[PDB]
């Protein structure tokens, strides 16, 4: 928990690299 999701807090590069990886 306090190590990760504490991090970035939502962790925005793991959200702009997955828009690609949602698509193709």
């Amino acid at each position: 928990k306090k190590l990760k999701l504490a991090l970035a807090k939502l962790a925005p590069l793991w959200k702009a690299l997955a828009l690609k990886l949602k698509k193709a």
